[PDB]
């Protein structure tokens, strides 16, 4: 039966070293497993001992006094290839986009890190980093940053929240701060204080797509956080959803703040709120990142998420990434335990099932899974009618609510009743999910 060891690490960002499965996450909080499943805690916030920075107030003093935080939100990681771990700090007063981004470099994962500098910042009253006044409508706040190589081996860094949009930087591979001449970087996406931050760039060797995974909405268990993706054949995009939209034209209405309307049609939303059979489930699961394994040629989503009942609580979670037919992720229902994608037969797969829709919107309603049946004629009865059917090893495809859904069968520890169930998860052109978990174990 598989063990859990559970961890709080708010926005975590994964890394390995070592053999071991690191997250950094904010309030310099962090974490490590050998099994993705059993998770240590090592650091939780920013205080004087913090084997990250154990002088973090000292080291960190002009960030602090910049952002007018006592605290850090959101880093990345990364080891260059000097093999040292550079970390992508900051800082930002909460109520504005008063924030300063730097780097501190460490010998060793687990610290100390020492402070190379900020290199980024805003909120200032004044001239912005790309020499036009800050103006938060047009320019990121700098937090967020995730920081990675290019399969050509060049260093981008993508980053931002809110307020002007996320944006892409190209860095120096030997000293880890951007090259000259950038300003702000090329935008992403965004503007006008959209909700969307928590931007991570995941490269697939099968599809050869960059994925563009970012976070709709906001963190808090009323905000409606939801994990959504877009994809380019470039690092630095253009990104796109599944209906082809173009996410650098993605904002909220001039003159608006959080228009979420304007947002929430676009982007490819990988989960939402939702409980199946009422038992356990997760609210606002979001800020990920995301890992894929060379030597397994598996994927993982990283996040962190809140869950019913248990107010502002949170704690890491790792669901295994599966790819549909057309080259989109889509999100395992259920925990990672160690499972792997197997071949699936007809019998395997008939039955009833739990299903959970996600939708499209930001919404922070934690919604219900409904029963339904995979028929052994092709049809779906129950909460939906429609019709479904398992094609190749493992594929699914269903017709449901007038669209057409391309996903993946997989079987799972359902831990609500410490059983293997059968799964299936599922994605629309038009950037809906459906998750399916089964009656029958
Ligand atoms: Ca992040
Ligand atoms: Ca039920
Ligand atoms: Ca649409």
């Amino acid at each position: 039966k598989p063990v859990f060891s559970e961890v709080t690490v708010h926005d975590p960002s994964i890394i390995k070293a070592n053999g071991t499965y690191y997250v950094f996450g904010s309030h310099l909080a962090s974490a490590k497993s050998t099994d993705l499943m059993n998770w240590t805690q090592i650091s939780s916030s920013v205080h004087d001992g913090n084997p990250l920075i154990p002088n973090v107030y000292e080291e960190l003093k002009e960030t602090f006094e910049w952002a007018e935080s006592d605290t850090l939100w959101a880093p990345d990681v990364t080891q260059l290839e000097d093999g040292k771990f550079y970390m992508y700090y900051n800082a930002c007063r909460g109520d504005s986009p008063r924030s300063a981004l730097g780097l501190a470099v460490a010998d060793d994962i687990e610290g100390p890190y020492k402070n190379k500098g900020i290199f980024l910042k805003s909120g200032m009253d004044g001239i912005s980093n790309d020499g036009t006044p800050y103006d938060a409508t047009k320019h990121p706040n700098v937090v967020d940053p995730h920081t990675f190589f290019d399969q050509n081996g060049k260093l981008w860094m993508v980053y931002g929240s809110y307020s002007g949009g996320i944006f892409i930087l190209e860095m120096d591979k030997k000293t880890g701060f951007p090259l000259p001449g950038q300003g702000y970087g090329k935008k992403l996406i965004g503007g006008n204080h959209s909700r969307i931050e928590g931007a991570y760039i995941l490269y697939h060797p099968e599809t050869q797509y960059y994925y563009l995974y970012m976070s709709f909405g906001g963190l808090a268990a009323d905000g409606g956080y939801n994990i959504r993706v877009a994809r380019s054949k470039n690092p630095d995009g253009p990104y796109y959803d599944a209906e082809g939209h173009a996410m650098i034209d993605v904002r909220g209405k001039e003159g608006t703040l959080f228009d979420d309307r304007s947002i929430e049609p676009y982007g490819v939303k990988l989960m939402g709120n939702f409980s199946f059979n009422n038992k356990n489930g997760y609210v606002s699961p979001g800020h990920n990142s995301a890992f894929y394994d060379e030597k397994s040629g598996k994927s993982y989503l990283i996040f962190h998420t809140r869950f019913p009942g248990r107010g502002e609580e949170h704690e890491v979670r790792v669901h295994q990434l599966l790819m549909n037919k057309q080259g989109w992720p889509v999100v395992a229902p259920h925990r990672y335990a160690g499972e792997k994608l197997e071949k699936v037969k007809k019998s395997d797969v008939i039955g009833d099932y739990e299903l959970v829709r996600h939708g499209k919107d930001i919404s922070a309603d934690i919604k219900e899974s409904k029963e339904i049946r995979l028929n052994q004629n092709g049809k779906i009865t129950g909460a939906v009618a429609g019709t479904w059917k398992n094609t190749g090893h493992n594929k699914i495809e269903l017709k449901i609510d007038g669209k057409t859904y391309d996903g993946v069968f997989l079987r799972q520890w359902d831990a609500a009743s410490e059983r293997k169930v059968m799964t299936f998860s599922a994605l629309s052109r038009e950037g809906d999910a459906v998750w399916g978990s089964s009656l029958k174990r």
